[PDB]
């Protein structure tokens, strides 16, 4: 039911429902097959299993208390800090005492008891996690079998059917450059059956070819999808054309963060505005590192603002997933924005993105990279040297706060690092600088940005094809480009792609069921088509 505009002219296709029309439930029996039946996945992961398993839970009674509790517990996550100890008291007393009537009996008495000592003490934000992992211990047993045996995951088939169908010639519609730069251009994008809009990213095969770009430009894509985060561009498509690739993602339309430091004339703006942003950012990066993934380009041209003036973290290409217990290596990056581990080109983890959060807050109060002047004349092992020898200095512009977060993300050494040692981003998040933001509520878009932007309108009259094609393979004896191509365009992301569908409300008006008895036709294998 949520809907922004990219400048959304055009509506919903008046033929949408004939295009997004289910299959008959016979026409699923392969999807059935094949499909792998794991509870997270099916029943929380992916926002239609979701949403349809808890329409399954709420036809059983004693389901239905089971999701009570745990929408009472998200509530409970974003309840000021000050009035936990009530809001907690309230779901002790409704679901973990045998007394209560929506009483949940397959959470253990010893973890009720952990939880009630904890509730008498500090109350924190994450007090009933434990519980709600015991009650998804539970449904992903008996009540997902029941579930997967109802008309509830036959429904779910017919909408993996629609989610799976190719990405074709006819399933966009283009509209004016966003912007141009990397391998391409960057165009505003609509899916035609829902209005949705997108940014749509397209990525030249012959300069992802001379520039050798391959692995980077799957990269992006491989983890693009992978993450899910509100504060990261999601990757919705992805797919072929004649001469480029597209990659379909949020369109992120408000302005990238550099031209909003530098727009205004006196560069750096308000601390009010660099503390939402930082915040937000760092979101975004405990989301790509709870995946073990290192960003190691923070920047300000690749945080980008949406016309909400929320961000999210962009151009993901340089982005590594780190297998666990590991560390990487290799000097990558923007000079300026480099960290002083990457520049002695040593082993690390995620400790670099601390280090760009740092730059990032340092020169949205002070207008101006820590390490370097915009105005400069000056050699890339200069500018490292400056990183590796020399310390920032910092002006009227910052309070005491800003100046300490800044100093503590900035400390050269990564093992005394803000962020990098054994609490991570809770260490961050509960520095003075961030001392007013409740980070469950931002998380949760409970809080209005500070500033919105003009939505951003660049003049270019070119209007690049993007219209899906399936290149013919294999012309050549070599086909490492082709197999690259075939690897990239895996079309629709599943969990981008069912939210589309719920965002635009093409979930909420075509799924429904038969009147009372409540087979629709589409699920009557009585009467297959
Ligand atoms: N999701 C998006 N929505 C709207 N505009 C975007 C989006 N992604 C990128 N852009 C803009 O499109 C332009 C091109 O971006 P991009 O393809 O990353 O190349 P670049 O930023 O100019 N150079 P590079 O350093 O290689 O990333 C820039 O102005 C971006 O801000
Ligand atoms: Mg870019």
């Amino acid at each position: 039911a949520r809907e922004g505009g990219g400048g959304k002219r055009k509506g919903k296709s008046k033929k949408w429902k004939e295009i997004l029309k289910f299959p008959h439930i016979s026409q699923c029996e392969d999807l059935r097959r094949t499909i792998d039946r794991d509870y997270c996945s099916l029943c929380d992961k992916q926002p239609i299993g979701r949403l349809l398993f808890r329409q399954f839970c709420e036809t059983r009674p004693g389901l239905e208390c089971y999701i009570q509790f745990l929408d009472s517990v998200a509530e409970y996550e974003v309840t000021p800090d000050e009035k936990l100890g009530e809001k907690g008291k309230k779901i002790m007393t409704k679901y973990l005492t045998p007394k209560s009537p929506v009483f949940i009996a397959q959470v253990g008495q010893d973890l009720v008891s952990q939880t009630e000592e904890k509730l008498l003490q500090k109350p924190c934000k994450e007090l009933f996690s434990a519980c709600a992992q015991s009650v998804h211990e539970y449904l992903r047993g008996e009540p997902f079998h029941e579930y997967l045996d109802s008309m509830f995951f036959d429904r779910f088939l017919q909408w993996k059917w629609l989610e799976r169908q190719p990405v074709t010639k006819n399933t966009f519609r283009q509209y004016r450059v966003l912007g141009k730069g990397g391998f391409g251009e960057v165009c505003a994008c609509q899916v035609r059956a829902t209005g949705k809009m997108y940014a749509c990213k397209r990525l030249e095969k012959k300069r992802i070819k001379k520039r050798k770009g391959e692995s980077m430009a799957l990269n992006e894509k491989q983890i693009l999808e992978k993450v899910n985060s509100q504060f990261v561009v999601n990757l919705a498509y992805a797919y072929e054309t004649k001469d480029a690739l597209c990659l379909v993602l949020t369109i992120m339309n408000g302005g990238d963060l550099k031209f909003h430091i530098y727009n205004m004339g006196n560069p750096g703006f308000e601390e009010e505005r660099a503390l939402f942003y930082a915040a937000e950012i760092l979101c975004g990066l405990e989301d790509l590192h709870h995946e073990n993934t290192v960003y190691r380009d923070l920047k300000p041209e690749n945080i980008l603002l949406d016309d909400y003036g929320h961000i999210r973290i962009s151009d993901l290409g340089l982005a590594v997933k780190i297998p666990e217990g590991d560390l990487i290596r290799g000097r990558v990056g923007t000079v300026g924005y480099m960290a002083p581990e990457v520049l002695n080109n040593q082993r690390y983890g995620l400790s670099p993105d601390y280090w760009g959060l740092g730059c990032l807050i340092y020169e949205m109060i002070e207008g101006q990279s820590p390490f370097r002047g915009r105005k400069e004349k000056v050699k890339r092992e200069e500018v490292d040297r400056r990183v590796l020898e020399t310390e920032e200095v910092y002006s009227h512009k910052f309070s005491e706060e800003a100046k300490s977060i800044c100093k503590m993300l900035l400390t050269k050494d990564a093992k005394q690092r803000l962020g990098c040692q054994e609490e991570e981003a809770a260490e961050v998040k509960r520095h003075p600088f961030f001392r007013n933001m409740n980070f469950k509520r931002l998380e949760a878009g409970m809080l209005d940005p500070p500033f919105v932007p003009d939505p951003r309108a660049v003049y270019c009259k070119d209007v690049l094809d993007i219209e899906q094609f399936s290149t013919v393979k294999g012309v050549n004896l070599d086909h490492t480009d082709d197999d690259f191509y075939s690897k990239f365009s895996t079309g629709s992301v599943s969990i981008p792609w069912q939210n589309e569908m719920i965002e635009t409300e093409c979930f909420k008006e075509l799924n429904v069921f038969g009147p009372n008895g409540t087979l629709p036709p589409d699920l009557n294998r009585n009467h297959p088509p």
